[PDB]
């Protein structure tokens, strides 16, 4: 009853052009079986959304990657937030929700904005830049590590540890195997940085440790919660900002509308989050026999959710392959959905908005003038290099 496919969603030429294979996954049926890895797959918006909003049946405690934590040892101590179910997930979530609260964005908005404008002034003096190295990577690095309260020496390990975490969600391919057999410089650094003494006062990390008196988390849980924001924050936001600049480079009509109304900068970033989906996939593990899309899935089965394919479903979106900065982007699963929906979505949208804002007010044209290279990862979609010349406004 369930269609079996030989498509490998974690192969290099799937990453090169995933959109043709993603409709084959959508059009094969509401639920497919991927024989390459012995997992169930869901690529339509309706099934992806349903799985994310049923955490008791499609849990996260047994791993949000391919590995079943009930069968294999995790490559690192499990996350107290991402790889946890309610109720153990509830209050560690409530902490990170308050550390990255609306009231917290009020304190960093000016610095995040001024550092975006300063960066968009710095490359305009250069003209021909790399939008990945000098914009998509440079700006979040110039702002988020300071917002965490991190020291200066050792920050070269943050992006490599970011790519390792998302590569380790994938199957035991060479991308995952090679990422792990590097690690422990990145591991030991990220580990060492989560200790309370190395967290500058006022930063996100020092605020997480202060949230141990509250009885929501204990002092031994605080280092892992700091590790989460050091594992999934930089790269997907870097990939997200690199997505929007790419789209404004591909769709000059949308760049012109953003210039005419810089208020659209926040939704322009959100549509780019849906259009590229930096976090492409995430697994869930069935806690019981479940029926979804006429399919009977047994206990302990891995269910792969195609977040990017669900963001391009024509059953849910109108002309989903075109970037529209005015689209009603509400409902996209780029940030997840349900109890696990991204806890730092406010930090990501803040970074993306003020960066597109500075582009909206100071940039006239964004023209590709060099070979565009792609960065391959088991879970992350993003560009390695985006050679661009920025025309000043
Ligand atoms: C473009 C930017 C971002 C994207 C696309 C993104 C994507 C996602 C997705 C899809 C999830 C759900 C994972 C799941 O359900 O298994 C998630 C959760 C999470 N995100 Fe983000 N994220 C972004 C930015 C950030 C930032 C800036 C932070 C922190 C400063 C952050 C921290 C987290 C954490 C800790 C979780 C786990 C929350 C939970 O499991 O309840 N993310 N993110
Ligand atoms: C996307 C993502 C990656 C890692 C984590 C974590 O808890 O470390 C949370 C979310």
């Amino acid at each position: 009853t369930i269609p079996h496919l030989a498509i490998d969603p974690f192969s290099l030429d799937f990453f090169d052009d995933p959109y043709p294979d993603q409709q084959t996954l959508r059009d094969a049926g509401p639920v497919v079986y991927l024989d390459k890895w012995n997992v169930y797959g869901v690529a339509r918006y309706a099934e992806v959304h349903a799985v994310l909003n049923d955490p008791t049946t499609f849990c996260s405690s047994r791993g949000v990657g391919l590995s079943d934590f009930k069968k294999e040892k995790p490559w690192r101590p499990p996350s107290l937030i991402l790889e946890a179910d309610p109720p153990a997930h509830t209050r560690p979530r409530a902490v990170l929700s308050k550390v990255l609260s609306p009231a917290t964005m009020k304190t960093i908005r000016d610095g995040f904005a001024a550092a975006a404008d300063a960066k968009v002034d710095e490359l305009l003096q250069r003209g021909c830049i790399d939008a990945i190295a000098d914009l998509a990577e440079a700006y979040p690095l110039s702002v988020f590590p300071d917002a965490m309260g991190l020291k200066q020496e050792g920050r070269e390990h943050l992006l490599p540890y970011a790519g390792l975490v998302f590569n380790a969600f994938g199957p035991p391919n060479e991308l995952r195997q090679t990422a792990i057999e590097r690690s422990a410089p990145h591991q030991a650094y990220v580990n060492e940085q989560c200790q309370r003494p190395n967290l500058a006062p006022g930063g996100f990390g020092a605020c997480i440790h202060a949230f141990t008196d509250t009885g929501e988390i204990t002092p031994d849980e605080a280092p892992l919660l700091v590790r989460s924001l050091l594992s999934g924050a930089l790269q997907e936001t870097v990939n997200g900002i690199g997505a929007a600049v790419y789209c404004l480079a591909r769709f000059p009509g949308e760049l012109q509308r953003l210039r005419s109304d810089p208020t659209l900068a926040r939704n322009a970033f959100e549509e780019a989050v849906r259009f590229e989906s930096p976090v492409q996939t995430f697994f869930r593990t069935t806690t019981r026999e479940v029926e979804l899309g006429g399919a009977v899935i047994g206990e302990g089965e891995k269910v792969l959710m195609f977040l990017g394919s669900a963001n391009r479903d024509p059953r849910r979106w109108s002309d989903p392959d075109l970037y529209d900065i005015t689209r009603k982007t509400s409902g996209h699963v780029g940030f997840g959905s349900g109890v696990h929906m991204c806890v730092g979505q406010l930090v990501a949208r803040l970074e993306g908005e003020v960066m597109l804002s500075a582009l909206a007010r100071k940039v006239a044209a964004i023209d590709i003038d060099g070979p565009v290279k792609r960065r391959f990862n088991n879970t992350l979609r993003g560009l390695e290099s985006l050679p661009v010349k920025l025309t000043p406004a």
